[PDB]
């Protein structure tokens, strides 16, 4: 199975290098960026310009319109990163140029070419104020019509379920670390030998256009971890406003230490279709936790949603139309 990982953007670029990092196997992963200085920091394998012409490689000026027209000059050198392609990440921090301009060109061009296409995406803190999640929200509407599944996690969820952090860089670290769990989570039981593997034909049919989705994330040690992990999990979304009990489809992974025999996915997918929407279809898979022990984590993604809305502090949001 071919799967690349996209990074957009300064944010959606540093969730990549923390994918290579973290050490992603299987998978070919790009950022992208008009902001060549950026790129040359990063250790993710490939980096790929756009916008020479529009931005001279100093970036989008938090301008969408910028961004997206970086990608229309360069959209050849998108669709030659994307030919020989089944699925595509496409990772971006939203609220600046780049990200939130260029993604949307960038999936609409991989669903064209009949490819898988996942956005995540996030939206901004509330200490980077209230203009860059207005100019996130507004580039999340064009993102949407042009994924299979956007992923949407609100910073201020992560920061509510973390460590108090002291510097915004290791606020964001937060961010990154969470970002790749959900993306490895997804490819490594697809392409890397693992506990249980699932077919790429099932990851299709659980996220093609699925729209919304929505991650929630729990661990779970010693002698009650199924219960504990899922019940975390599903309590514990990254977005507000559309509670994962309401989604249609689910992709779960399960991490387990190597010491957790695999017939733990019973406990686990017997309390999560106990918690769930009783015509859920739900695909399951499960991959090794290095270093830990005694250990699962259970992740949940969830798509299909009756209503594509959801809710960021005290604002719900809805789109104009759902296609
Ligand atoms: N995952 C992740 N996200 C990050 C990270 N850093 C940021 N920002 C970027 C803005 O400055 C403060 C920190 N972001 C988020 O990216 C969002 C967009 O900023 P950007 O990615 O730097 O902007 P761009 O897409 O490069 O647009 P430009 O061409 O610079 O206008 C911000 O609102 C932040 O929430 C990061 O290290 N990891
Ligand atoms: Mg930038």
């Amino acid at each position: 199975c071919k799967i690349k990982v996209i990074g957009v953007g300064g944010g959606g670029s540093n969730a990549v290098n923390r994918m290579y990092e973290d050490g992603i196997e299987g998978v070919e992963l790009y950022a992208i960026n008009t902001d060549v200085q950026h790129l040359s920091t990063l250790k993710v394998p490939n980096k790929i310009q756009i916008g020479e012409k529009v931005t001279r490689g100093l970036g989008a000026g938090a301008k969408p319109e910028v961004g997206e027209e970086a990608a229309l000059e360069d959209i050849d050198k998108i669709k030659e990163i994307l030919r020989d392609t089944d699925m595509v990440f496409i990772s971006a921090g939203l609220g600046g140029g780049t990200g939130t301009g260029a993604a949307p060109v960038i999936a609409k061009t991989a669903k064209e070419m009949g490819i898988l296409t996942v956005a995540v995406a996030t939206l901004p803190f509330r200490f980077e104020g209230p203009r860059k999640m207005e100019k996130a929200l507004k580039g999340l509407e064009k993102l949407k019509e042009s994924s299979d599944a956007y992923i949407v996690i609100h910073n201020d969820k992560i920061k509510e379920l973390s460590n108090r952090t002291l510097t915004i860089k290791d606020a964001f670290k937060e961010v990154d670390s969470v970002l790749s769990k959900a993306v490895r989570g997804i490819t490594s039981i697809v392409v890397t030998p693992a506990v249980i593997n699932v077919d790429f034909a099932d990851v299709r049919t659980t996220l093609e256009e699925g729209g919304l989705s929505i991650i929630g994330m729990g661990e779970g040690r010693g002698d009650e971890k199924a219960d504990i992990a899922v019940e975390k999990a599903v309590t514990s979304p990254l977005l507000e406003g559309n509670t994962i009990e309401g989604a249609r489809r689910l992709l779960v992974t399960i991490w387990t230490s190597e010491d957790i025999p695999y017939d733990i996915v019973d406990e686990v997918m017997e309390r999560i279709h106990s918690k769930v929407h009783p015509e859920a279809e739900i695909i399951f898979g499960a991959v090794l936790e290095p270093q830990e022990q005694d250990f699962i984590r259970v992740a949940i993604v969830a798509t299909d949603f009756p209503e594509e809305k959801f809710q960021v502090g005290e604002k719900e949001v809805k789109f104009k139309v759902i296609k």
